[PDB]
């Protein structure tokens, strides 16, 4: 591989490698704009060593007071039912709704797992509220203390909107110290100096600055019994989530994805690329149809399309190429179904038929052959019914209205359809049908699923493969053709079928073979 | 290899991989919930050096003074049968039964190892219990102590369900000396302060508070014969196990054992995988007959199944391949036992009878063919009885009746087989054969199990060997071929049977040679 | 690829190279002129240590003092309407205005998100001036403070310029606080020596010279509650923008940026480079003609043009050529649209017609020819009405004025063009102008859009493809080639049309192709 071919796969999966880009980069906008923001509050104490002043200032002995002083084991929480709730809920402008709780004691559950009981309030409106433990309602006012059902609660000040729930915890004196050992931090700075940074990170930037001045003057007490020279002060621009760099690494992330993604998809297709990949092992390949973006023929409905004008291509290719053949007999088989045989070989019969030809178009497909449906069918005395003798060779035929050419339909599906197309009856169709006509086109059923292309190659002048661009293989053309040769059958050649225009064709190729769009736009 | 060969193994041996790699992640997941949940408590010590003081914490006098004040050598453990029934019982929230005892003397028993003596105290009600040493059965109340039998113990306030048991071991000091030694541990934590964090791990978040206390309480009195700044509390999250890095670790370790007995079982195998590794060798390959998920031939109860379609492809192509020959019989032999050539053989005869020919089946396998059981038999006058002469030709030949064609059986199993078919009744019977039938198809003994298949080749005028997918090797195939030539064989080529879909086939060669179903679905 | 293969590709694309490396130096220079000069004010401070005394310093107890000396909360900067505005503003010579404000208390918004209230002072004359607010108009002067609509303020000595207007923000104290401790930074320049250096940048020379005094003041005064050794002054020269840094990264990145997309161009093109890469796979070339600077005929209205030069060696080429060839019949068809056949063509014809040959065109080109346009037509009873059977030989063949040969036009655009050059009237036609001409120049479309040209070639002696120099791939060249061949026609050579001049030409390959011009200048 080399700049040319790795610009090529990039320009032609460019829409799965923004796709996913994007999506990343959406995600990662959408978790820093959502994700709650955490500030930073710090202070300056003066010392007059540090080293364990600052294992004295992290003991549950300092941060212990701190959580009995400012009840910070009473834990607030606006209610969101999502994990977005209280991201959004900021971006539209509503301020959080906060209440003021001294006095909290729950009934005290203390069960296997759940040693941190909690209630929800509904603010009703600025005076009373509503409580519900595990479904049991109670009502309060602000003031009034309530003791009922063993809850204990003292709201004070009630700060929101009606309708608003608070989730309220008491979790336990240990976990509270914990949560706020986690956020503090302690450090010296200078190493040697007698000046220690207090910093304290948390989502509520007035409530952090009240904890660490708490912690610095219940420390500050306890030694007395030092110089706080900067009172606790929030930054007012959040520290987390960085949003910059989360996006930045969102947009790398969406990138390197979509190239392994993409690495992959190169590294493990094995379809088709070009008909240069035939021609390598000496397939010829007498035409590229490329891929039409339309029950009527396309050579028909639409003769200037850029599908139709690679079938005339191949109509010239195969003229010179047909010639000095022992019959007029074309049989086309795909390699693998759903190949596109029936899609070429209709559509070439309508370009042969409007040069004057007169072409005959065999659908011998008896097991999937749906060329009597696209044409306007008589679906009674197929092909089927001629090989079993109940139907004679003059009352299969049957011609196409919008087509120009004879063509004889399968018929019903027979139980024997390989052995049907051994009895003599039908070469003996062959031969009535070479006198009759100028081509006789004979569709068949790919030689990879089932043998009936070996027994009818037989009897053809010239056979011919069709294979789907990206969804056969060039060994599975090469299995195709060895298994006719192995059959006495000679392909011809090839015709690959579904082009599609791709850069990394271009680049790896001096060559897409797609075809250039020819008219005078009117 | 490349990655497309590393991506079809993986492909194919995606069901071993996952089974592996689930199962890892099972035993992983229940490891991380059964193990016993061990918490951690920790302590501040302030120290007024602090580097013998650990040293003295650690002592035997401090914690010899800990195990007497709290009882540390009397071992309460809940009985559980499996070592799992710890960890499932707290699956299923059941609290864990606990028993204070304070006065514990068993008889000392102090033979050559078991040094710690151990007791079963049974559950009978909230007041009473059972004791069982060594099956003495003793009968104590919560209160009153007990002195029966050399066994003294004084149960106080037993909390558990009648029916737990508990064993109940008083191990020596020193034991339970190194058992608390063993978890407990002292830091410095800055290296130079005089604090000194204690902590220690334990099954119990209770029971470690406790003793860290004690030994904190016991080495500040000794000390003053220091300041205990943070007392004993439990972090009510264990530490162990972690379960994230134990089922991440499952995970991986999974992976990583799937992928190794992947990659030897790819770097082991060395039956064929395509049949272009037979023709590599430059042998004939004329048809792959895939594996059919079904005494009736397939043929005849299930024309339409996959493996019938394949074998039409090889009428086809012996139909071609047969001309120019000796005479019309072909001859079919599989390079190992299983291989399936009466599969292939019989299936054949049906799908030519088909057509119309007169077909004769030969079951010349004198040693192990079934083909009589196969098709009904009258088994009496096979083709042993024939050779040995009781028997004439036209009383050997029987119809088969999902058949269409004749079938000799192999008849009584002979002590001389391979001399048998050395007869010239032999060869008599297929010149009497070749008159009255259009082709002759003759089963014959592995090649390179015996000789049987040499000997009937010298009058087959095309022999075709049958190659089982993944049981047998190309070299196998290569040999038996070369041992038909050494005798005047000639092997027109092979025909490989059971070809399973892998997608390592279709990254490797540029095709999985399995075929495609072709019907209309209805 | 070598020296000499870099230099010619530099040399060819240096436009491209020379505008982005100047437009990159342009906005670096812009950059430098326009970005605010920002000063920087140092002072020196001696300390009787010195680490705990540079935390003090950058304290908000210290630096907040500073705040409130010099009302550091009051912010009023002159407005500009662009980026740019102060940067020109600047260079125009203009003087920055600059008012005095003592006492500045906005109403205090404090909303959700701006907690900075801003007003806009308008410059009346030197006494008196407007504020809006948010559009609340307010008239003031100098000397008599303002108390309406909740907006105080006192403005002394306003020098400026009429129209002036003034952004005034009250930003919070933490705000100026953290402003002035971003600017501001400490060194001790010794390590150990009690010499602090205190430093300040900002955009006012003046005013970081008091601020930086103010803070060495705070400092010396709360340090007595240490000695000033160099008082702040401002250094004249700015530390930033670094203009020569900035301009000489301006060079240096649009060089790289110049030489990186200058090295994807080259990695990237695959159309033809040189005659030389169609005559590596075997296409023989025989001419090149070259970019012609200039609807009449270039051979006719500019002989001498450096085009028609190689048309004339083009011409006595094809005479060696086209003998020993079946008829004088010569097809001309481009690989491509809009590849110059049609200029080459009707030029080609212009040259063999002054020789006093007799010449006859054809506009085959029955899609999008316009040689009919481009010669002057009666368009009435082109090629396509004599080949539907409306019109006579005689009565299509029309003389071109500015020519010399004769010529037939297309006609009206047929719906069936492939379909009736396969009309046995196209054959009589040639045959009867193969003996009524010399030479018959047929243009046709291009074979890779579709199949006329694969068509028409079965008739003529002699066909030749026209490629475009960049355009056309070499390997497009070479399938068109293949698929006339697959259709029976024989392509003579290629022409190579629209070749320019370039050095890379010229060092890889030892010739560039476009040929000299050759004149007396008069």
């Amino acid at each position: 591989i080399d700049l040319g071919r790795v610009i090529g796969e990039l320009i032609d999966h460019r829409k799965l490698i923004i796709s996913i880009t994007s999506v990343f980069t959406l995600f990662a906008i959408l978790y820093a704009l959502l994700a709650t923001p955490i500030y930073e509050t710090d202070a300056l104490i003066q010392i007059e060593q540090s080293a364990p002043e600052t294992a004295l200032l992290q003991s549950r002995m300092i941060l212990g007071k701190t959580i009995d002083d400012l009840n910070l084991q009473i834990q607030i929480e606006q209610k969101y039912f999502p994990v977005i709730g209280r991201g959004l809920a900021r971006l539209m402008g509503e301020k959080p709704g906060n209440i003021d709780i001294t006095r909290l004691y729950l009934p005290d559950s203390d069960d296997i797992s759940n040693n941190t009981p909690s209630i929800i309030l509904t603010v009703k409106d600025k005076e009373n509220y509503s409580i519900n433990s595990d479904g049991i309602q109670l009502n309060g006012v602000v003031g009034t203390l309530l003791n009922e059902k063993g809850i204990s609660l003292l709201v004070n000040e009630i700060d929101a909107k009606p309708g608003d729930q608070f989730v309220i915890t008491q979790l336990p004196r240990l976990k509270a110290i914990s949560d706020l050992l986690k956020s503090f931090s302690v450090a010296d700075l200078g190493k040697d100096t007698g000046m220690l940074t207090l910093t304290l990170t948390g989502d509520n930037p007035k409530r952090i600055s009240h904890i660490l001045d708490s912690i610095s003057q219940n420390y500050l007490a306890q030694n007395i019994a030092v110089r706080i020279i900067d009172n606790a002060v929030t930054d007012p621009n959040p520290v987390r989530p960085k949003k910059t760099i989360i996006i930045v690494i969102g947009v790398v992330l969406g990138l390197i994805v979509s190239v392994v993604l993409v690495l992959f998809q190169v590294f493990l297709r094995r379809g088709i690329e070009s008909p240069e990949q035939l021609e390598e092992i000496g397939i010829n390949v007498y035409a590229s149809i490329p891929i039409s973006e339309w029950d009527t023929l396309l050579a028909v409905g639409n003769p200037a399309d850029l599908a139709v004008e690679a079938i005339r291509g191949l109509r010239t290719s195969l003229h010179f190429a047909m010639m000095e053949a022992k019959n007029n007999v074309l049989m086309i088989s795909g390699a693998s179904p759903s190949a596109g045989m029936t899609f070429i070989s209709s559509n070439l019969a309508a370009t042969i038929a409007i040069t004057g030809k007169k072409v005959l178009f065999i659908d011998a497909d008896l097991r999937k052959g749906y060329a009597h449906k696209m044409f306007g069918h008589k679906n009674d005395k197929g092909l089927s019914e001629f090989l079993s003798g109940q139907a004679a060779a003059e009352m299969i035929i049957d011609k196409v209205e919008g087509g120009g050419f004879d063509y004889i339909g399968r018929g019903q599906i027979p139980p024997n359809p390989a052995e049907l197309l051994m009895h003599p009856r039908f070469e003996q169709l062959l031969n009535w049908a070479s006198q009759n006509y100028d081509l006789i086109i004979i569709d068949t059923p790919p030689i990879l699923a089932v043998t009936d292309a070996a027994i009818i190659g037989r009897y053809a002048g010239t056979c011919l493969l069709v294979a789907r661009f990206e969804k056969n293989t060039v060994k599975e053309i090469d299995v195709s053709m060895k298994r006719f040769e192995q059959s006495g059958v000679v392909v011809k050649g090839c015709i690959l079928n579904g082009v599609v225009k791709k850069a990394s064709s271009y680049y790896r190729y001096g060559h897409n073979h797609y075809g250039y769009s020819y008219y005078d736009k009117k």
